[PDB]
């Protein structure tokens, strides 16, 4: 299946079309019917093959746009690194035109990020720990997500952001869709996917 | 995603339609886009209903209708049991009305199946035992065989049917798709993956 044989609106397929991209890769192509949908999936494919679009998509497809200023995030894509948030805001920004997105992370001061979270975002990409000092501030309102993906689970957990990342899941509503990537499945994983989803599908792609 | 938003056969469609059947199940949903496309999958799932169309819908769009007397089957799928070979056949017949497809179990003679073999099948739904005792007659013939399914392989090795598997998926050809179904993994399964696929996802519903 070509991206064309999904449930996407026009202008998602016109987005992706433009850009070259045409077919998922497996990970993707098995993820996003149940994605589509709204449930809840832990992806476990390696490295750097491609998995962004496995949730970026669905993204795009389940948010209409707002024109609300100081508008809350209804997605957050948590990262372990300020690289991989730009690369994914990037990706998300493309293939979701309506959206507002902003990437939050730290190594950088504070004031633009929340001037830019001030305004209004649809879509927040963060590493944990910044994201967490702004929930702290009240800056970063998490009540209105619907989308949760944790991208690069258990190099999180490898930085030392096990905590952070369980707050801010924990600052979210559980009635919300949760998505898990990660090459590998520590017992961290295992215990937050037991605790953080809903019956979720695990699509293995290592091989 | 209902059915009719996968790249189906009309005809498919309307008999799914037919029998009442509008919405895969989560582990159907997530298989049917590599499925289709010819790739090797592992689904763990329940025993029982909720993953026949996984492999029957592969099976019915994948092969095409011949009237060729005495053709050798396309499809082989293997069940623990003769009452799911029964029921399996049933429901690949209702997805799949332009093939023929033969059920073959023990618990009866051999003069009714080996006939039916003879003059002809696209899909042959058969026990271990009675499909081994067939092929050694060379009355069945496996040469031809494109999809091979193990449906319910934890339930084949309680029942005593490792080697027999195995010797059925030996008579057929590598270049062959092949689809595990099973709703644990033990070591015969990962090593019947690791001997008999080529590259499988794993695609777990299990809750």
């Amino acid at each position: 299946m070509e991206f064309k044989d999904f449930p996407l609106k026009p202008e998602i397929l016109e987005a992706l079309h433009g850009r070259g991209l045409t077919t998922p890769t497996p990970i993707e192509a098995a993820a996003l019917p149940l994605a589509l949908e709204g449930k809840d999936l832990i992806g476990q494919a390696r490295t750097g093959t491609g998995k962004t679009l496995a949730f970026a998509l669905p993204i795009a497809e389940r948010l209409a746009p707002s024109q609300e200023r100081g508008r809350k995030p209804r997605a957050l894509v948590l990262t372990p690194t300020r690289e991989l948030a730009l690369q994914v805001a990037s990706e998300l920004t493309a293939v979701a035109p309506h959206l507002k997105v902003v990437a939050v992370y730290g190594g950088t001061g504070y004031g633009k990020q929340k001037e830019a979270l001030l305004r209004g975002a649809d879509a927040v990409v963060a590493t944990p720990g910044r994201a967490l000092d702004y929930l702290r501030q009240g800056v970063l309102d998490l009540s209105r997500v619907e989308v949760a993906v944790l991208d690069e689970a258990d190099e999180m957990l490898s930085m030392g952001f096990e905590e952070e990342v369980e707050a801010l899941l924990s600052a979210t509503p559980p009635s919300r869709q949760t998505l898990l990537f990660s090459a590998t499945l520590p017992s961290w994983a295992k215990r937050l996917a037991e605790r953080y989803m809903k019956n979720p599908v695990l699509i293995n792609v290592i091989k």
